[PDB]
């Protein structure tokens, strides 16, 4: 079995790999990479992904989010409050201002100590699941607005058809942003590339052990969980490496510069931060080994999980007995 210490795996694909993403998604997966729960793809050095960043700041960020933190330091929720609009050149001034900029650090090491120690005790404001694209139409691989869909990978594997659209998300980081403990929508894939700007730390759970992250999360949010079986999918909850390391839970840690790429497997748990001024696009997708998971995922009917509209057909072919309960929560 390969990766069985579900060790992050980090790849260099030639100029050549890079032409195909499906094969070589199944290359890594060849190699055990899925294992982690999280790769890092680095780009050959041919590649680009846009000639220039110099013409993004009259994007608009319409609501940004106000990130507020409830409990102790190293277990704690967080709340999303909306703010005014405003542009990216408007945002970077922001993130750059005493208030939210980087503190003076020494290493990677030393700015991971300091968020964890003071990340509740501030705010930062997140410019988050913006739809969009920052890829040049003219660039032809990796380009994450133009991969298959997921709607076509169900229909080539199931013979299904179904309406839904599977498009990109920007999103605008600062120091301290925060991305709570969560694997994919129906446990889909994910695909990360950090465009700007300063890194992105990420955590991650191996799948095979995903249930011991649950069983935690259930014991440490326990009125969350009182409300909801499936709470981790309302992306609130977050959990340090040492409490993490206290309760014996499996994870492993990495972080992400401009540049790279990450992709997130099948009900891989993470969770991270930014380290200051930055801009990522994400997207979900699918391959055939993705179905089985699709079909196990929970879901959260209480709710407050709210997702998009292409979600539904998921639900409704891969689990009809859960259907009619979750479109409640929907509605
Ligand atoms: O970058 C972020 O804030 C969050 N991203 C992801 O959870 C992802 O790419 O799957
Ligand atoms: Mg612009
Ligand atoms: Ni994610
Ligand atoms: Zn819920």
């Amino acid at each position: 079995a390969q990766n069985p210490n579900c060790n992050i795996m980090i790849f260099h694909p030639t100029k050549e790999e890079f032409n195909d993403f499906d094969k070589y998604i199944a290359y890594m997966e060849s190699q055990g990479a899925h294992r982690a729960g999280l790769a890092k793809i680095i780009p050959p050095k041919e590649w680009k992904a846009r000639e220039t960043y110099d013409n993004i700041s009259e994007i608009l960020i319409a609501t940004p989010l106000q990130q507020v933190a409830s409990g102790r330091a190293g277990v704690f929720t967080q709340y999303h409050k909306k703010k005014k609009a405003m542009t990216v050149g408007e945002y970077r001034h922001l993130a750059n201002s005493k208030k939210y900029q980087t503190p003076p650090h020494q290493n990677f090491e030393d700015l991971e100590r300091k968020y964890w120690k003071n990340r509740i005790y501030n705010s930062p404001i997140y410019g988050a699941d913006i739809s969009g694209s920052l890829f040049d139409e003219n660039t032809k691989q990796w380009n994450l607005g133009h991969l298959g869909t997921i709607q076509d990978l169900l229909e080539k594997e199931c013979g299904v058809v179904i309406e839904g659209v599977n498009t990109p998300y920007l999103y605008f980081g600062m120091w301290k942003t925060t991305f709570a403990w969560h694997t994919e929508d129906m446990d889909l894939y994910s695909i990360n590339y950090l465009h700007l700007g300063e890194p992105k730390t990420w955590y991650v759970v191996p799948p095979e052990h995903g249930q011991r992250l649950e069983r935690l999360a259930r014991e440490l949010f326990p009125g969350s969980s009182r409300g909801c079986g499936a709470f981790l999918r309302h992306k609130v909850a977050l959990i340090s490496p040492t409490v993490l390391k206290e309760n014996g839970i499996p994870f492993n840690r990495i972080t992400q510069e401009a540049g790279e790429f990450m992709v997130t497997f099948p009900y891989g748990y993470h969770a991270g931060f930014n380290h200051g001024f930055n801009c990522a696009e994400a997207i979900n997708f699918a391959t055939p080994r993705w179905i089985d998971y699709g079909k196990m995922a929970s879901q959260c009917s209480c709710g407050e999980a709210r997702v998009t509209f292409s979600m539904d057909a998921f639900v409704r072919i891969l689990q009809p007995e859960r259907y009619d309960l979750w479109k409640r929560g929907q509605d």
